[PDB]
């Protein structure tokens, strides 16, 4: 088919743009030289426009147009290729290519402005940038508009069907679940020492930990590598090149540990996506979501399980000696596990999580159903976080400031995280059935039976299934939060009570 | 509005650079090899996207109607249109769809390349080889020539020059050096270079280079220093120009001469007239013009002996085991020693024409299809015999040795002995306006040797041809006699 082979063509353009513009934007996270700063916000905007444009052409349309006529004689991929660009063609077309432009460009700019502003933990530096980056979004949910809350909108733009309603529900019931829970751990005198986490653990050796964790667990060298970065991300500039990048902390080895985990598991998915589907449109996580469900799974329900750490605690021990010297292994899992109130999110236990995720969530809710002004929201962000965790930052680096979710323009895409860890625990316990071994698996630093059940269930497709069929064929029921609540339930009720 | 629109579309070319600039540097510092294909398609799409702009014919009929409105446009505007016009004219010559094949060929061929230098293998780097070669033989044909077919392709760097002019060029020079080397080579005056083959530790190299970046005038918040195979400065726009280094425990002057070799780019790419930022002007007058201010840098600072006396307390102190009780004496006379070698960009100041010359030659040879890809290693470790008297062992050191080629640059080479003569004649001239030099380099003091060279080569951008440069600058055409001489008295001082 002709006009087939020319949509693909298109899509495989725009996939060229993408690297260029994926690599631009990591280059800006680790070295880009502040004086290029301006010319290169102006470069990510023209081949982000230029994208843009191949999505918006009549002639895109066109091709779409054809092609659903002829749909019955087309494949599977291309079918739902088609149907993911007419998507974005309807959804892009109702926004002014002028004001996409200068939208990506201020996103290039406030990047760079709010990693400033964090490291010297400067609200009115960015605060300028946060007051445009909504403003603009506030007026594309108007561009694009919804049904029920105008907050949907922008959900939809990472979890297509999350809506307001939807998430209300949810996050209900793990407050539900989670606080009281919390309120249990606080109230007991089972708090395990973690007196030998916060010492000195030299920043080389946490490197060399990073890099063999990442090797031990799958991710492939040969199309990837890892740097340093503010804040911790994962991209994909083309199907061979998925980069990791982390942060390493010496009064806390946790951070670069679990971060680089985490990041590993985005890793892994993007390497594993069916390469059949590369230089297409289809070559691309299920949702941010699914997407979450897989740094989670990693971080999580491997980092984090105790067993995982037998093999491989020798070696943290060697790494800094005189901090773990005649700690007991057992104590060892227990300090990484305390679960309590914290500030940040990226270093937040697994209980307190999901809390996290929530005061997120909230906040944005209101500025989008113009409830908060960008001057309120800080007092805004530190009273949720007193409602939900009892504590109060103190300092915007810690506070507001923390992520960089907003200062990159994103939106509507926290609550991904709330939902990727209930994904995450739902295909934790199904594996268990083909897996039972687990547990075991870990012991014997054995990752790949693991790494394959997730690549023929969920890495594999792509986007050739939407979140709801990949986790129902995966597990066979809808997402279910029973799942997650019960996992963390049972976890902490065992460590502490 | 036609100029507004016309600076609008060089504008937007200029963004599509730094994208395609980032993404050669990338893939030199440490891009994943398994997103090497991919990459090559990016570069192309991104470099056949800015052909297009440039071949488009809107910006023809821009072209032409600022032509007609000459007399009322600016100095720049005149020379951005006439240079437009002349990429519009040249670009035209030659098939889109092979114009993209072949950016796409030499980001893939480059790759291939570093891989077959890394295992000393050329057979694995051959099968490019030749498609690059055949791909610009093919080129010169859509150009169009009138002596030599090579006279296209030096064009494309050196606009004005041709095989006449550089055989006679080159004549010279073997004449001056070739008899020149034979003395050196043969006197007991042989310095001693014991101390220099030493282990000096990489991670103390890597210090002084940037600690010579930053007395030199490079400004970091424009740029930064990375590690590669092979060296090389590049601008991603005007506010990020990026030097790399190759760091030798077994030799600190790799790394040294080589950053500063590459500084020498940078000081220029960061002093090109801003007003010139984001145009069709903000680059090097030429590739010769680009070296001229590189190899100033590296030849008349780094290796002018003075340049030493503020800092050699500095390399003692990084490796002292290594220059232990070695005079600040002894050490110069070994740095600038000459003896004749196989790599090129390692070679000494005296036997460094010669690399050009052989590499003038056989591509000469290579257009005129007087060789085939097949029997290159061979012509190649001859020419190194025919003119420095030793044959290279290994493919490595012999005919892979340089980038250049893989990259697609063919014609590209002359330009460093022209630049090399330019900063001769620049050099003397300097002499002049600054005849305390060697005063100024014992101190360590470089602004004025820098605003000197800003004022007559940097600033201006492309709004003077080489011609121009060097006429307005030195008060006449270029010279080998200043190159000669410099070399000639130098070196017969040392041995002699
Ligand atoms: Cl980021
Ligand atoms: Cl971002
Ligand atoms: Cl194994
Ligand atoms: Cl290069
Ligand atoms: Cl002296
Ligand atoms: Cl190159
Ligand atoms: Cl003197
Ligand atoms: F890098
Ligand atoms: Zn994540
Ligand atoms: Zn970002
Ligand atoms: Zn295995
Ligand atoms: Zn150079
Ligand atoms: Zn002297
Ligand atoms: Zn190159
Ligand atoms: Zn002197």
């Amino acid at each position: 088919h002709t006009y087939e082979k020319e949509f693909f063509d298109l899509l495989k353009r725009i996939s060229h743009y993408s690297e260029a513009v994926a690599l631009m934007h990591w280059d800006s996270r680790t070295g880009a030289p502040k004086n290029g700063s301006e010319d290169r916000a102006e470069s990510i905007g023209q081949l982000s426009t230029d994208i843009f444009n191949i999505q918006t052409s009549d002639r895109m349309k066109e091709l779409i147009d054809v092609l659903y006529e002829r749909f019955d004689d087309l494949s599977e991929d291309t079918k739902k290729a088609v149907e993911l660009a007419k998507k974005e063609y309807e959804e892009n077309k109702k926004i002014p290519e002028a004001e996409y432009k200068e939208y990506v460009i201020l996103c290039s700019k406030a990047e760079t402005a709010w990693e400033e502003a964090k490291g010297k933990s400067d609200f009115s530096l960015f605060s300028p940038y946060l007051e445009q980056l909504i403003e603009f979004n506030k007026r594309f949910i108007t561009y694009w508009g919804y049904q029920e809350h105008p907050y949907d909108a922008l959900l939809d733009l990472f979890e297509p069907g999350v809506t307001v309603k939807v998430l209300d529900q949810l996050f209900a019931e793990l407050k539900e679940a989670i606080i009281p829970l919390v309120k249990q751990v606080t109230a007991s005198g089972n708090k395990p020492d973690t007196s030998f986490i916060t010492k000195a653990f030299p920043k080389e050796k946490q490197k060399e930990l990073s890099l063999y964790f990442l090797q031990e667990l799958g991710y492939d060298f040969d199309g990837g590598r890892l740097d340093e970065t503010v804040h911790p991300f994962a991209t994909t500039l083309n199907r061979g090149d998925v980069r990791v990048t982390t942060r390493y902390d010496e009064k806390d080895f946790r951070t670069a540990i679990f971060g680089t985990i985490h990041e590993c598991g985005h890793a892994i998915y993007e390497q594993n996506i069916d390469e059949a589907l590369s230089g297409t449109n289809l070559s691309d996580g299920a949702s941010m979501g699914i997407h979450e469900s897989q740094s989670l799974f990693y971080e999580n329900f491997i980092g984090r399980n105790k067993h995982f750490w037998t093999p491989y605690y020798k070696k943290i021990q060697e790494a800094s000696p005189v901090q773990f010297k005649d700690i007991s292994l057992d104590d060892f899992v227990r300090a990484i596990n305390e679960s309590k109130p914290s500030f940040i999110r990226v270093e937040a236990d697994e209980l307190t999580y999901p809390l996290h995720i929530i005061i997120r969530y909230e906040i944005e809710k209101a500025i989008f159903s113009n409830e908060v002004s960008v001057e309120d929201l800080p007092s805004l962000w530190n009273q949720k976080y007193q409602d939900y965790l009892g504590i109060t930052p103190q300092t915007d680096a810690e506070g507001i400031l923390q992520d960089v979710h907003w200062a990159g323009g994103d939106f509507g895409y926290f609550p991904s995280y709330a939902l990727g860890y209930m994904y995450a625990a739902q295909l934790k316990q199904k594996m268990l059935e083909d897996l039972p071994e687990f547990d075991a698996l870990l012991e014997r630093g054995e990752f790949h039976p693991i790494k394959q059940w997730l690549t023929e269930k969920v890495h594999i497709h792509g986007k050739r299934k939407k979140p709801l069929d990949i986790i129902k064929d995966a597990t066979g029921e809808e997402l279910n939060v029973r799942y997650l609540i019960d996992y963390l339930s049972n976890k902490y009720s065992n460590l502490y009570l």
